């Protein structure tokens, strides 16, 4: 199987949790075409800020397992000035739900070569593969 880290935000994480669906835009459809049942997904929410202006640092909020083959569905379950529906999807099921800050893990993460400019490894990506080592590290801290 393959391990993945999916990049979303807090508003969408709620939808993901309620609908058991992971979706991506057309640009990233090729990456999704590689996803298979049994693959594991690490859910990551990017850095944001509440309505009061306070900074909400990035963090991992859960681990899911893929249960379906990739398919297309334009239903409007997600929330984006744009109207992205994230039509390319795979069904999923939760394995573990809990949050841990992401930054403290940067140094120990293999897939992150450039620690100073780690954003480089997330830039313009919906999801990316995770070496097994990285997954296990995250799985433990999330048990």
């Amino acid at each position: 199987m393959t391990y993945w880290i999916c990049i979303t935000n807090r508003e969408n994480w709620e939808v993901i949790k309620r609908h058991n669906v992971w979706g991506v835009p057309k640009k990233h459809k090729n990456t999704l075409s590689r996803v298979k049942p049994g693959d594991k997904l690490v859910i990551y929410v990017r850095q944001e800020k509440d309505k009061e202006g306070n900074l909400l640092e990035p963090k991992i909020v859960g681990i899911y397992e893929v249960t379906s083959e990739p398919y297309v569905d334009f239903s409007r379950i997600f929330k984006p000035g744009g109207k992205e529906t994230y039509p390319y999807r795979v069904k999923i099921k939760p394995i573990k739900i809990g949050e841990i800050n992401f930054k403290p893990l940067i140094n120990d993460l293999k897939f992150i070569k450039n620690k100073k400019r780690w954003s480089m490894h997330f830039f313009g990506k919906a999801m990316r593969e995770l070496p097994e080592e990285d997954y296990k590290l995250i799985e433990k801290l999330l048990l």
